[PDB]
This record gives structure tokens, sequence and C-alpha cells, in this order.
């Protein structure tokens, strides 16, 4: 019994980011001026107390913006989304079953576009998204979308939330590293209307909800081996994990209802997070030789402001280290799964505009978190290519 | 700027089956009686035309059994379930959220008693379904059934449909290959909770779900280079692939509405695949050496007994070949994402029985197929193990 050659060879080098596209709906939300409309287009004008509630929570959020496609045209056009509870599922999806892989197609275009690429060269679409579900699916659509060959291989994972985007890399890392020439599409895309609803006294977690959740998709080619001179690597992923975290079970809770999605939240995120978050990242280190925190640029899901600043606090962090994802969560909200695609977008951003060595400001490894329900957090290790 | 060796180590030989388990609720429905009960249970008991148009849709539809969650007990305790368009995604939820992952456990304790392992050294899960959605997923839920270590990587594959199984296999073959070490839970676990409904003539397409879905989970050990004497392989992964077939978009349509699952059948979908299967076919022959169909063991998915009576005459393969995907049709249905599992793993006890020299009742290499919404049709190939 003869033993085999690899019939598909696999690839050799670290798998890469070459390219990065992001795109998000064209309405702007100011935070100063959203607790007026948001209460006004819901019929909850009468709820001061709540309303008050919500303007606190949204002067404190770190958001200065967000995008949206439920405008006021639509909302008016869709009532059963403006309710607090009513059946309004159908509609909701019908929505985000286009409005999903639009959003990411456009993102797409701009990755394939940096990456330097032919479309057909395509091989891998790995999807992500908390922003309803369809058969087929989003991944599906988006081939169809960009004219992808018809053999492109598919992992559409559903309904992740906000560690999504850490998912679509540690997947895409696998699916390159283990195919010569593989060419990976990493899609992250989140449209807010299966979660949108009426604020209510019952459901506080709605109010912080509908202050932070906003609209965005990121997209990144992803591949190992770049052909020297025709592609250029932005970042190098080194190693991928997760773990569910200590004595956090229960605190995120995510109900696809007749009435869309809705969230419970029983437990301190941030504090789960930042309390068991050294522990883990001691870990991911080893590999590129434990370098201090300091030294090491921070791609960190932008969840609200309290989870980047206590882990700030207790890894004792200089304040640029999160500045790229305070810029996102300013500009964008909490773009769920492709929030943290993004921030490290924004990270190589910032290293240009500033001249820095190299595309994670001047760091050489840096961190790209996710983390959602379980109590899930997400890390790859990644290198920052020269500048 | 040096280059880095592989941070997480890559394993060598090719992704192998090392121990299968699968699971199916107790109560048994036999197909003869089934349109009696069907129809009773839903108060749709009169429309004896539809019921006639039922009956001859499960005569002609190669059943003998299913197994489901569903008895009269559980369609009681929610008559939502039981009507036609009334709103009845969250009872429906209530259900699955719990026992999708519960038959999983059931089916992956078997699994991994097969394989020899110990627990603690999964590393890896790869979920496929179309029974609910929920955050956290039944990925995280059966990790906290089998008390998994925390840092178990996993792939969420939601709202799949019938070619989900394959899809598992495929990200399991990466995942294996790519980890040296990595021992990855496959899984495929479907309830037909979601998608139950009473029939209506305005619903054609309901009836034929309604004869053919049942209720089942497999679940695979996979993993790369085999620990000699103490892991025994069973079939080796040696290609994966997909295609989206010519002139086939909106075939099977999807939708999870506030009444739950629904679908839409536009095409012809046996013709469709006999049509266009050779090509693709003959393309993941290659790198095995492109075998002739008849000397191939054949787990197909058991769509319906049209579709593999067309493929059968198609590619003109002796009737030997289909056995096994007949036989879970015959006693379990069409489980979708789980039925292909359990093909291969009644090809493997056909293959005991007979004393056939492979675990491929003699053939070598076999193909491992899966198809649904797109229409995509995944290929896995592999290599049965002596004897």
């Amino acid at each position: 019994r003869a033993a085999l050659p690899r019939a598909q060879p696999r690839a050799e080098g670290p798998a890469c980011v070459l390219g990065i596209g992001t795109a998000v709906p064209p309405a702007e939300f100011l935070q100063s001026e959203y607790p007026e409309f948001f209460f006004n287009i819901t019929n909850c004008g009468e709820k001061e107390a709540l309303k008050a509630k919500f303007k606190r929570i949204c002067d404190k959020s770190g958001i200065r913006k967000r995008h949206m496609f439920l405008t006021e045209e639509v909302l008016k056009a869709n009532p059963g989304i403006c309710t607090y509870m009513e059946p309004s599922l159908n509609v909701r999806h019908d929505i985000v079953v286009v409005q999903v892989p639009k959003l990411a197609a456009e993102a797409a275009q701009k990755a394939i576009k940096e990456w330097g690429g032919r479309k057909s060269d395509i091989t891998h679409i790995v999807f992500a998204t908390t922003s309803g579900v369809n058969m087929p699916g989003a991944d599906h659509a988006l081939a169809k979308l960009l004219g992808l060959k018809p053999t492109v291989k598919r992992v559409m994972m559903y309904q992740t939330g906000c560690f999504g985007g850490a998912s679509v890399l540690r997947v895409a890392k696998d699916l390159a590293e283990n195919n010569k020439g593989a060419r990976v599409l990493a899609v992250a895309s989140e449209v807010t209307a299966v979660t949108y609803r009426a604020p209510s006294e019952n459901h506080l977690d709605g109010l912080v909800g509908s202050a932070l959740f906003g609209d965005g998709a990121g997209v990144y080619v992803v591949g190992s081996d770049p052909k020297p001179e025709v592609e250029k690597p932005l970042f190098e992923v080194h190693w991928a994990g997760e773990t569910i975290l200590p004595e956090s079970d229960g605190a995120i809770d995510g109900h696809l209802t007749e009435a869309g999605l809705i969230f419970h939240l029983m437990k301190d995120v941030p504090g789960l997070i930042s309390k068991n978050i050294e522990k883990f990242l001691n870990e991911a280190r080893k590999p590129v030789g434990s370098p201090a925190w300091n030294e090491m640029f921070w791609a960190v899901h932008p969840g609200g402001p309290a989870i980047l600043d206590q882990v700030e606090a207790k890894l004792k962090l200089t304040k640029d280290k999160m500045q790229g994802s305070r810029d996102i969560l300013s500009e964008f909200g909490n773009m769920s799964s492709a929030s943290v695609l993004f921030v490290l977008d924004q990270i190589r951003h910032r290293s240009v505009k500033m001249g820095a060595s190299t595309l994670g400001e001047g760091s050489e490894f840096g961190f790209f978190i996710g983390f959602g329900p379980g109590l899930t957090l997400e890390v790859l290790v990644l290198r920052a290519a020269p500048n």
C-alpha cells in the first residue's frame, strides 16, 4: 500500500494580506443628532427618561458618526422594523439578503484592486456576517456579483457576531497555506437591519445596541507565497487561535426570533476580557519571540470604549496603540465582524501618513483581536511589512 | 528582514477519517403510514386531493422510514409548527437550539470512541446544519457538552443546505493538513423542526421536503499523520472542490422566515446535476489517476431517488455502486448535511459484511458528493483503507 504525494499541492510561505478594501453605506448619522432621530422615527418621543439614558450612552460611546442603510425613507417603507418586537424578520431579510453581499462586493472590488491580480485567480471565499442568513448564501451571491469562477471554494460563516472578522482571517490562513496559489477573499459584511428596533425599558441591551451598531464591509485578499514584484504583502499571518474565557458562560446571548436578532448581556463583557486577556496573549506571543506589549501594534475590535480602555489599562499600553481602534469606533461605530478589518487597514494608513518604518506604526508584530458570544476571544499574530 | 519558520507547524500526510459516529432521535415514522399521520396532526386531513398528491410523492420516494424529534406529543405542544404560515420561528428555535448539538454530541461520543483518542486532543470543530441559528453557535454548545478544551478552533457553517456534509470534510481537510497534531471533529446535524410545515396547495414545493426530510447527525474525527497501531485510518482525503452548475440559478432557494425555513424548488434538480456531473467529476478523478467510474466507490448525498437513478444511468455504474446511498435513503430519509456522512459509513459497513478488500466495497478511490443551493455540487475524492 503506497503513500501518495499531496494531490492538491500545498503552499510554503505564511499567508499574506495582499490588498484591503472597505465599504460603508452612503448615509451618515451624527451621534449628536441620533437620539432625536431614532426616538422620533420609532414613535418613542414620549419616553423621555429612556431617551435621556440613550443620549448619555451615545455621549459616552466614542462615536462621532455611523453609516446606516436604514435611512428615514427605508424605515418608513418598513414599519415592522421600527417597532420593538412585532414580527418583522421577513422584511428584515429582504433588505440584508441583498445588501450584505452588495456591500462586500464594493469592498472586494477595492481589495482586488490593491492586490493587483486577476479575478479568475480568486480560488476561495471566506465570509462572515451577523446580519441574516439565506440559501444560497451571501458567499454565493458575492461570487455572482464579482463574476468569480464557478469552482470558487466557499466557507460561509453566518451568525458569528463580533469575533467573526478574526475568524475569517483564521480560516483564510489555513486555506491559503494549504493550497499552492490559493487566493482567498476573507470577507466580513454587516448591515444593522436585523438588530434595529425601537427602544424599551425592558431591553437595556437594545439601547446600547442602538447606540453602537453600524454598517460596514471589509475584505482582504489573502495568499501565501506572493509573486515577488507583482504582489505586495501588507501583512503576514503567523498565528491563529481562540479560546472561551473563564467563568464567562452566558455573557452574551444572541437570539434570531420572529422579530429579528435580539441580544441580552448578563455579564461584564469588558471585565471578563480585560481580566483574562494577558494570559492568552502570553501564549500567542511565544512563536514570535515574546515582544513586550508596547512593541506590538493592536488591531482590536472596537466593541465600545469600555473594552478598549480597560485592556489598555490592564496592559499598560501607550495611548497610540489603540488610536487606530478608537478612530474606527469614532467614524463608523461597532460594525461587528467587519470592524476589526477596518481597524487594521487604519493602522496601515496611520503608518504611511506618519512615515513609520513598518505598516504597524513601526512595530514588527501585532495582534488582530475579535471577541463575541460564548465569550470567545479570537487572536491572530501578524507581522507588519516594511515601509 | 528575515523569513521565519512556520510558527504553527503544518502536518505532512493527507487528512484521514479516524472514527465515525451517527445518531438519530428514536421515534420512527414508516413512510407507508406517514401521510395519514402528517395530514391529520396538521388539521389538513381534509384536503383529499393534496393528500393523494402527497401519498404518490412518498411512494415514489424510496424511503421506508424516517427518524424525527417531532413526535405527536411535541407537535401538540407547539401548535404553531402545525400551521401553514403563522409565526412559529420562536418555538422552532426553542427545539433545534438544544437538539441539533445534543444529537451531534451523541454521534460524536461514538466517533471519538472508534478513533480511540482522548477528548483533550480535539483541536478543531467544523459544524454544518440547516436547522436554526444561534449565538453562541451549535459548535460552542457541542464543545460544552463534550467537555472539550476552551482553546478549540471552530468553524460554524449555519444554513448550508444538503451540501454541508461535504463542506465540513473539505474544511476539515485543510485544518487538519495545515496543523501538526490537529484532530478535527467534522460535524453535520439536522432536525426538521425549522422546515416542518403543514401542506398547502400554494406551497407546491413544501410537499417534496415534507416527504423526504428526516433528522440525523454525523461526525467524523479527521486528522493527518495517524499514530501507527494506535489511530487507524478508514479513509484518506485526497481532493476537495466544488462548482456551481451552469444555468441553475434559483433551483433551490431557501428563506428563513417568521414561519420558519421555506423552500422553493424552481428547476429540474436531478436533470441539472446529471447533465453536468460527469464533466466536473472527470476533473476530480485526475490527481488520483482517473480511475474508471466503476472502479470507484460512491458516497452520494441521497437527495432523492431520482437524482441517484439518473447519475447511475448517465455514468453507467454497476448497480452495487449506489446501494449505500439507497440504504441510507430507505432507512433515514434525506437528512440534509448529515446524510452523506451516513452513506460513507454505510459503505464501510457493507464492505465489512461482504469481506471486500477495501472499506469502499473493493474500490481504492471513491467520491464523497454533496449538493444543494447554488446549484452547488461539492465533491471530495477519498481513498478507502484495507480491509
